[PDB]
């Protein structure tokens, strides 16, 4: 059970990089970071 929050704009913006670790981008877009 998870959604992401954030728009897929920034969420891509943050794996692109690689700055899934932070939490900032992670709680909110769990489908993107957490990758569930």
């Amino acid at each position: 059970a998870c959604k992401d929050v954030f728009p897929a704009a920034t969420c891509r913006h943050a794996k692109s990089v690689g700055n899934c670790s932070s939490e900032k981008y992670k709680r909110n877009c769990a489908i993107t970071c957490g990758a569930c």
